[PDB]
């Protein structure tokens, strides 16, 4: 896998996000996980932490794995990275989403995931208290 520029144009949620990727507005919803709904328990906080991480980060990229690169409803399906980090790992390392969504040909990084929410069960975070 690859990475590739796009930069922001919005925060959405927790799992979904407006950016410019080759130069056209898309909505992304990131690979390999599900954060609450905004209406939901921690809902907030996972907008928030991807919001903050978002809007502070200098380079946005994005990486498209192996497989369908849109979902039914045309949005992108990615690993979103902000200065380097991975946001869909975060969000799992802070107990923020569960690895959720594993289709063959789009999980590249499972295992990566996997050992975060790991992790972040062990320290009762958030999602995980
Ligand atoms: C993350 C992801 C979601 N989706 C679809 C499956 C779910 O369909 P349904 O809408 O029919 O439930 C929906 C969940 O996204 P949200 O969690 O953003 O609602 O997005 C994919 O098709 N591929 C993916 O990789
Ligand atoms: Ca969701």
């Amino acid at each position: 896998l690859h990475k590739e520029p796009a930069t922001l144009i919005k925060a959405i949620d927790g799992d979904t996000v407006k950016l410019m990727y080759k130069g056209q507005p898309m909505t992304f919803r990131l690979l390999l996980v599900d954060t609450p709904e905004f209406n939901e328990k921690y809902g907030p906080e996972a907008s928030a932490f991807t919001k903050k991480m978002e809007e502070n980060a200098k380079k946005i990229e994005v990486e498209f794995d192996k497989g369908q690169r849109t979902d039914k409803y045309g949005r992108g399906l990615a690993y979103i990275y902000a200065d380097g980090k991975m946001v869909n790992e975060a969000l799992v390392r802070q107990g923020l989403a569960k690895v959720a969504y594993v289709y063959k040909g789009n999980n590249t990084h499972e295992q990566l995931e996997r050992k975060a929410e790991a992790q972040a069960k062990k320290e009762k975070l958030n999602i995980w208290s």
